[PDB]
C-alpha cells in the first residue's frame, strides 16, 4: 500500500530509480518502513527519473502483467539494473531484513499516467508502475 504522502510517481522513484544504489540491505530500509512485511524482491533501474519519463512518451503497449491496461511503455535500450533479493523469507523479523545484491541488465516496461497535482508540473506524464523487465 503506497504511503498517502507520496504520489504514485514519487513512490515509483523511491522504489525503482537509482543511478548509484547503496547495498540492497541499506536501500530497502526506507521502502520496508511503510510495509507490514519485508519485500521479497525489488528492482532498481540504474537510470534517471528524466530518462524514464521519456520512455513514457513513446509507443504505447498493453501491459504484459495486466493486458487490460494499454498504457505501458518498453524502453528501447537494455538498462543496467540491481535486484535486491530477500534472504530471510517468512522468517527473520521484519525489522532487521537482509538482502542479497544481484546485478542485471534488461529492457524495462513501465506504466505511465498523468501526473498528480502535487507532482512537478515539469512532466505531464509520469511513470507510475514498473510492470516487468525483459
Amino acid at each position: 500500500m503506497r504511503p498517502p504522502q507520496f504520489t504514485r510517481a514519487q513512490w515509483f522513484a523511491i522504489q525503482h530509480i537509482s543511478l548509484n544504489p547503496p547495498r540492497c540491505t541499506i536501500a530497502m530500509r526506507a521502502i520496508n518502513n511503510y510495509r507490514w512485511r519485508c519485500k521479497n524482491q525489488n528492482t532498481f533501474l540504474r537510470t534517471t527519473f528524466a530518462n524514464v519519463v521519456n520512455v513514457c512518451g513513446n509507443q504505447s503497449i498493453r501491459c504484459p502483467h495486466n493486458r487490460t491496461l494499454n498504457n505501458c511503455h518498453r524502453s528501447r535500450f537494455r538498462v543496467p539494473l540491481l535486484h535486491c533479493d530477500l534472504i530471510n523469507p517468512g522468517a527473520q523479523n521484519i525489522s532487521n531484513c537482509r538482502y542479497a545484491d544481484r546485478p542485471g541488465r534488461r529492457f524495462y516496461v513501465v506504466a505511465c499516467d498523468n501526473r498528480d497535482p502535487r507532482d512537478s508540473p515539469r512532466y505531464p506524464v509520469v511513470p507510475v508502475h514498473l510492470d516487468t523487465t525483459i
